[PDB]
């Protein structure tokens, strides 16, 4: 409906450091930005409110995806540390075993206790 | 009040990749989406503003829950690494002990210093 | 201005699982909820818009604090793993040393190479 | 347009603990707060809606950056644990080797099996 405000928004978001370049604001296929553009090019309160509703849901969903990416990384770290501990447990147990086998092998060299 | 816009929103959210299927938008028991639907089917600014308020609080709460899930995972990883370190400490100390017991057992084979 | 909608919101947020009990909605000193209540008890668009602005900034800030809590936990885990690695490095090096001291002590028992 | 509400907001955000000091609200170069101030000093619904749109996008972007900071920390922890495991694997293998070399060196002291 009107590219004036869309233009001013792109410039302002860039100057504020929210986006790296204006072309990025407009154009972008990002749900949040799509709804924002549609909101700026709205001329009636039914389109505007519709588009703001869409902007809020898009924002919520994109943030949720990023938090879920972190959750997956945490799950990988958790299982990795768990696997590590159990490899360490198996090894330590083996080592304690080797130690006693070694001390016993060394008992066959004693002059006393036989 | 009006399923037209609700219908257009479901389609748009799907096409934008915000949701995987439209039926998911409508129907869903998600607080954010419940308020969004109620907001679209509003015909007066008192219901609309009421529903937008609810949408923002629902969004904040759902994001907070996801961030809290990550926090719990971090606490589990932290205690797990701590437990691991202390198992390693106990083991290393035991090993250093076994070493000296071994070197001493080997001193009973020296021809000198006795 | 009007406790009717505040009442309906508390009930709805509870039924939707956003909050655990209605008394919690009203009353709560949470910035987001304070502004939400003020927004519901608004009767003019100047108070309403003022209160919605406050609600969005409060939401952003509370989410930022929770994400920062996770960041602190991550920093503690990172330094903990780093400390652990270096304790392991020091120990392994010590062990490799003990090994060669042991093999050499065992060379004083050879019948050949002397 | 009007510093009255901007003034009341700064005071309220401070009293609610959202910000630590009022001067911080006004002044701040934070995109979210810039748009909030512009929203309060709006006198027409075209500027207001413009500024609220900007506030929501700024909020989304700042939260996304913080979540991305956590993501980077998680990647560093993941690779760190992976590197650690593999140093442990290499060492354990070396140790098991030293053990058998030791047991064999000890077989040259047997009175039987030769
Ligand atoms: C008026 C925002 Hg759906
Ligand atoms: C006008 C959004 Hg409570
Ligand atoms: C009209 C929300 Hg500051
Ligand atoms: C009316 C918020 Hg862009
Ligand atoms: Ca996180």
């Amino acid at each position: 409906e009107n590219t004036s405000s869309m233009k001013e928004m792109a410039t302002l978001l860039t100057s504020l450091g929210v986006i790296q370049s204006a072309q990025e604001f407009e154009s972008s296929r990002d749900a949040s930005y799509v709804f924002a553009r549609r909101a700026l090019k709205s001329a009636n309160y039914a389109e505007m409110t519709f588009n703001v509703c869409g902007l809020i849901l898009s924002a919520e969903k994109s943030s949720a995806r990023k938090v879920d990416e972190n959750k997956q990384l945490l799950k990988q770290i958790q299982e990795s540390v768990e696997s590590f501990r159990d490899i360490y447990k198996r090894f330590s147990e083996y080592q304690k075993e080797q130690n006693s086998l070694l001390m016993s092998n060394l008992s066959t060299l004693h002059i006393i206790t036989d």
